[PDB]
């Protein structure tokens, strides 16, 4: 295997060579393929001459767009502010789970908050081991019956394992980190053989400006500093007395014209303080930063004047690459600290280490401030800067693989003789792959992604009064451009191919509303979408839609229960382990996802099938136990098919199943009434009573089949109208105005029919609504709230962190965003 590296310079590509040769990493090797420039490497890697290069989060950007397709893969973690531990974030979402839903884990943490290496489940007795995420370390299941197993201890802190790692086993002359209590770094660092102390934040990166020689009084260093967003700075030598809005007409260094430090942010402050006279004319910014600045030097640029200041000999001149003196965060320090500008743009990882010197910050506000104050006297926070591979990811492995090793290995990746910032930033400590569905949007955030676009085009902002409706189908596409004819504008359209792709593409800002059904809500609430509007389904009580707001009885939706004969008096809810069952089909919700999420949480994650005594799911294995209640009609029937071949399948089908040869079907409340008191013709259910059947309470109890509001596993939530939480009043206005004139009742209902169509069926809404009623937000968790406390807990432990789609990591994924 391989991994051929770009680089942009003559220092950058000796820098990739010296790798080569130092650093080992079985199964994989490195190559080192040069060119001219930032922009020349992402042409090379989008042709395949090369797989893999590092890029400011401008380039991020740039990289992302049709012409190069590239991606970031790779990146330095950070962190925004102190957050609670996993283990005490666990513990309390597990216990403002339903009280109802009985005999749930609840962690147990430790005294600095996290998870004991042994965990156990308290009314099983069963204790396995975990990963520090609490995660089960699957194959160490220990029952009640043996002694709790001997797990590893858990992996120590930066802090410690640094310390422990400087100590190689058995210290003299070199640095030693100094840790707390809660293993956290101490603020002070020391060095204990030079007496030069400096500050650390929280995860024990330097602040920069806090370097201080022994005998020297040292600035006070923060506690409890979890910021480690960069911040883009505007330094200048302390000689000089402008300050930031008079900067018109200086000699100005820029790391590059495509930096986020060295353009974007200035830029984008000049702009907002009118600085800069200009506005969205897409006369060029760069045009217009040309006749601010008398001379710059900002590699990248054309404008003349802005590449006066840079010392390139011959072509390599104002070039995006290190063969230009002056290129990059260290390269704009230079160029001030050579006098070629009075200030220069750069981010505070650049910034002197040593508190003393001739250097100090420019603040917006027209103040200047010392080094260390950047989080107070600073351009904006900027994204994170990453490790960038094609669209389709045929190296994506390969590139984790060989970095992963290489910083196991401590390969000197991060660091060089030949100069500084080659090949990633020198302030890089570790590099962790990104989630696999990250794109450029989620890694850089929609503020700076928007910011960004903002700079090159004048993007026109959809109106407020226009609900572009997402759309998963052609049949769904054809009645919505029906509905736009007769909405007067007030609707547009938009294709996807599926739910998940129309919540990305509202997340983006290319539609602004879908209808998702139940199993999409977690994935969009996790995202940030809101509900805004819900589709109310009862037919017996239209008093909610003719007046709006009005209390609702009943909202009307399914109830799954527990459905047993009268006959069955010792089957409660706590014995079903290893009875009957009868299930509607694998993937219903009220017949299999409810029931399988209770079993689940009260059995530790013991599967269906083994739980069960043997049952019927179509869409099971047909070896399987949960198959062999199965009939299958005219014998070839195909026995647990996901047909009415099965017998048994469907919501009539798992009531046959049970009245046949079954202790309990899975179904929703309607089931019985619709199937009983001679409501179905057939044979079987030759007037069965209603009155013969009882449904599962959880409490053990049991009650008739007519109380499942009050005796049910969960009530499903309606489905939901989801958009963008800043356009949830829009929608909700624009909605509600479009169902008095189309909806059941409405005033124009012969000019278009919201909730039918000739097309197909359930297009845009589900044929059966009876109207959309606006979602009242209480005041509690989105998840909670949303989906009813029984389901949260049923379905998903009442817990913020599972995982039903890959899109989840990619889209909660935090940013360095400003305000
Ligand atoms: N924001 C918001 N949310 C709503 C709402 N607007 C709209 C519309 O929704 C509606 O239906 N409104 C119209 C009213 C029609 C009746 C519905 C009222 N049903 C409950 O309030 C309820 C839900 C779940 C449970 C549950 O089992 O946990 C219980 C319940 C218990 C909870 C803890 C406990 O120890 C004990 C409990 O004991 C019970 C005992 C019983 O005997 C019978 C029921 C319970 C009670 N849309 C949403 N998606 N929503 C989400 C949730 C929501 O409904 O609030």
């Amino acid at each position: 295997r391989h991994v051929q590296w770009c680089t942009i310079s003559h220092l950058e590509q000796k820098k990739c060579n010296d790798l080569v040769g130092s650093c080992n990493v079985p199964d994989i090797t490195l190559a080192c393929v040069y060119r001219s420039s930032t922009e020349n490497c992402m042409a090379a890697i989008k042709d395949g001459q090369a797989d893999a290069m590092f890029l400011d989060s401008g380039d991020v950007y740039k990289a992302s767009l049709d012409h190069y397709n590239l991606k970031p893969i790779i990146a330095e973690p950070y962190s925004l502010h102190r957050e609670l531990t996993k283990c005490l974030k666990h513990r309390q979402e597990s216990l403002g789970g339903d009280k109802m839903v009985k005999g749930r884990y609840i962690p147990q943490c430790d005294e600095k908050g996290n998870y004991h290496p042994v965990q156990c489940h308290a009314s099983t007795g069963y204790c396995w081991c975990v990963n520090a995420n609490g995660e089960k370390i699957e194959g160490t299941n220990t029952t009640p019956v043996q002694t709790p197993p001997t797990c590893p201890s858990q992996v120590l802190t930066k802090c410690l394992k640094e310390r422990q790692e400087a100590l190689g086993g058995k210290a003299i002359g070199r640095y030693i980190p100094q840790c707390d209590e809660q293993g956290n770094y101490r603020p002070m660092q020391c060095h204990g053989s030079t007496g030069y102390c400096w500050c650390v934040n929280a995860i024990g990166e330097k602040i920069e400006g806090t370097n201080t020689p022994p005998g020297n009084t040292q600035p006070t260093c923060q506690s409890h500093d979890w910021d480690t967003c960069h911040y883009a700075v505007a330094v200048v030598k302390n000689s000089s007395t402008f300050q930031f809005g008079q900067l018109k007409g200086k000699r100005s260094c820029h790391s590059g014209l495509s930096k986020t430090d060295g353009w974007n942010a200035p830029v984008n402050v000049f702009v907002e303080k009118k600085l800069l006279p200009w506005d969205g004319l897409a006369g060029s910014i760069e045009r217009a930063v040309s006749k601010f600045f008398s001379a710059s030097c900002i590699p990248g640029a054309t404008e003349t004047n802005l590449c006066k200041q840079c010392i390139g000999e011959e072509e390599k001149k104002c070039k995006s690459s290190h063969d230009e003196p002056y290129y990059g965060d260290h390269g704009a320090f230079r160029c001030l600290q050579e006098d070629k500008g009075d200030v220069a743009f750069l981010k505070n990882t650049a910034l002197p280490d040593e508190h003393s010197g001739v250097y100090e910050l420019l603040c917006p506000d027209n103040t200047r401030k010392p080094l260390n104050k950047y989080k107070e006297c600073n351009l904006g926070k900027v994204p994170a800067d990453a490790v960038v591979t094609r669209k389709a990811g045929d190296k994506t492995k390969d590139i984790n693989d060989f970095l992963l090793e290489a910083q196991k290995k401590k390969c000197k990746l991060f660091g060089s003789p030949h100069g500084k910032d080659l090949m990633f930033d020198d302030s890089t400590t570790h590099l962790a792959p990104l989630p696999s569905e990250i794109d450029a949007f989620f890694f850089l955030g929609v503020k700076w992604y928007n910011a960004m676009k903002a700079l090159t085009e004048d993007v026109k902002l959809p109106s407020k009064n226009k609900v572009r409706w997402c759309t998963i189908n052609k049949p769904e596409m054809m009645k919505c451009k029906d509905w736009a004819a007769v909405s007067g504008g007030a609707i547009a359209c938009t294709e996807a191919s599926c739910p998940e792709h129309c919540v990305k593409q509202i997340l983006k800002g290319e539609a602004d509303a879908v209808t998702l059904d139940v199993q999409y809500m977690y994935m969009a609430l996790m995202c940030g979408l809101l509900p805004a509007v819900e589709e109310y389904p009862n037919k017996d009580d239209f008093h909610p839609c003719q007046i709006p707001g009005s209390t609702i009885k009943d909202f009307g939706t399914k109830r799954a229960v527990a459905l047993v004969k009268k006959s069955n008096k010792d089957i409660k809810w706590n014995n079903l382990k290893g009875k009957k069952s009868c299930h509607t089909h694998v993937g219903d919700i009220p017949g299999w996802v409810i029931p399988a999420g209770l079993i689940s949480n009260q059995n530790d994650n013991i599967d269906i099938e083994s739980f069960f005594g043997e049952s019927c799911a179509p869409g099971s294995d047909t070896n399987s136990k949960l198959c062999k209640l199965c009939i299958g009609p005219e014998n070839p029937s195909t026995r647990c098919s996901l047909s009415d071949k099965e017998a048994y399948y469907g919501n009539e089908g798992a009531f046959r199943c049970l009245v046949e040869k079954g202790d309990v079907a899975f179904v929703p409340h309607t089931v019985v009434f619709a199937n009983t008191d001679g409501k179905n013709p057939a044979e079987w259910a030759k007037d069965l009573k209603s009155e013969d059947f009882e449904i599962l309470c959880l409490d053990g109890s049991r009650a008739p089949v007519t109380n499942y509001r009050g005796c049910n596993l969960s009530g499903l939530p309606p489905r939901a109208i989801v958009t963008r939480e800043e356009s949830v009043s829009d929608v909700v206005r624009i909605l509600i105005n479009q169902q008095s004139l189309y909806g059941r009742n409405g005033f124009e209902k012969d000019m278009f029919q919201m909730f039918s169509s000739a097309k197909g069926q359930n297009l845009l809404f589900n044929d059966e609504t009876q109207c959309l009623i606006e979602f009242d937000r209480q005041p509690k968790d989105i998840m909670e709230d949303y989906f009813g406390v029984r389901y949260y807990t049923a379905v998903y432990s009442a817990s913020r962190s599972a995982v039903p789609s890959e899109l989840i990591p990619a889209c909660t994924f935090k940013h360095c965003s400003n305000s």
